[PDB]
């Protein structure tokens, strides 16, 4: 997975996910405008494999994050693309720089689907776990962009057994069974690039669900 | 504050907060590309006014959120000017005290005590602040880091259009949970974390 070659940044003109806009409005009398983007809602899922006493997460490379780490470590690298085409990434960091630990997640695009379905979908696709929309329990709903994106995200949790997990042996995204003993320590450790989701999830599970179990 | 007129959605060409890009790369052999934006890092602060036994938050209108709520409630509205008519109260969010990490150099703490002064009217010293967590916010389209800090306050540091919200602790939990209030995961985590971590070891 963690093998990325020939990173090059190019200027984006059209994109389905992008679609930036400007909102003009008179606040408290004063006429203003704001720059933001039509971006997609999303759903996240926490799995607890009761049979293994582990939590289920997705470690994967994120390009956004990778390019983010390159900008910190070599500023200006993300100078505006003004060329015949893409700029090559001059100091190119290891693939392991864009690699994040996250909750199982996905966009809310498919027209109609109850969030739960979009959840059980990602839970199948990403983790290889069969889920039923009745199994899922709403944890929280909140906004992610606020600044540049008015996107909602909804979070769900459900318990699983090895009976719902089945995968063959013939790998874009890693699956991460986090054993519960180490869960807390793991969340805290700043060496691991994670989302607040991840941190909240573990934090929440341990406080809310963990005590009322075997 | 919550008074917004003449909402219209408009095509953006240039922006100080935009600069989207496409990253071309060969992963595991396979050539791919991703759409994302050069965006700034950020810092957030949780204040606990010990004197009032309240937590300190910022309620403000966010245009992004407002337009987001209009799209949920009337899809396609964001087809490629348009007048929603939805109330100003639809873009109004409760958030942690927050700011960009733009000013070149500043130790995060300073950017924190800055926003804490500017937004909440609370005097803060970088020594007061306690790192809570660091994590990524965009992941999808951004890949920006955010750092979160917490510190306790007394009415003695508070003396200084965004609202300030003293959330009393009794109601804090219920408040976080309630989906009627547009909030960030920050907000949710903050309350969640404070109650579990700090609240028990106090009077
Ligand atoms: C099976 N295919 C699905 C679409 C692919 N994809 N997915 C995203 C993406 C993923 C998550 C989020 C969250 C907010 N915006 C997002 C965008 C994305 C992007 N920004 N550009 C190009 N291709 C992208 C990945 C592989």
């Amino acid at each position: 997975m963690e093998r990325i070659e020939g990173a090059s940044v190019g200027r984006c003109a059209a994109s389905p996910y992008l679609r930036p806009l400007t909102l003009h409005y008179r606040q408290n009398g004063a006429q203003k405008s704001w720059d933001f983007m039509k971006t997609h809602d999303s759903v996240t899922v926490l799995l607890f494999n009761s049979s293994r006493r582990s939590l289920v997460l997705v470690k994967q490379f994120r390009p956004a994050v990778y390019a983010g780490e390159v900008e910190r470590r070599f500023p200006g690298s993300l100078a505006a693309v003004d060329q015949d085409g893409p700029r090559e990434l001059q100091p190119a960091l290891p693939g392991s720089a864009g690699v994040t630990v996250e909750l199982c997640a996905g966009l809310v695009d498919q027209p109609g689907l109850s969030l739960e379905e979009v959840a059980c979908k990602e839970a199948w696709e990403e983790c290889g776990y069969h889920l039923a929309p009745s199994d899922l329990r709403r944890v929280a709903t909140y906004w992610s962009g606020v600044g540049l994106t008015g996107s909602r995200q909804t979070m769900f949790y459900t318990e699983v057994t090895d009976a719902q997990r089945s995968g063959p042996g013939g790998e874009l995204i890693e699956v991460v069974h986090l054993p519960l003993e180490g869960a807390q320590a793991f969340a805290d450790d700043p060496d691991i690039p994670k989302t607040l989701g991840v941190i909240f999830g573990v934090s929440w599970f341990l406080s809310q669900v963990a005590p009322n179990l075997d």
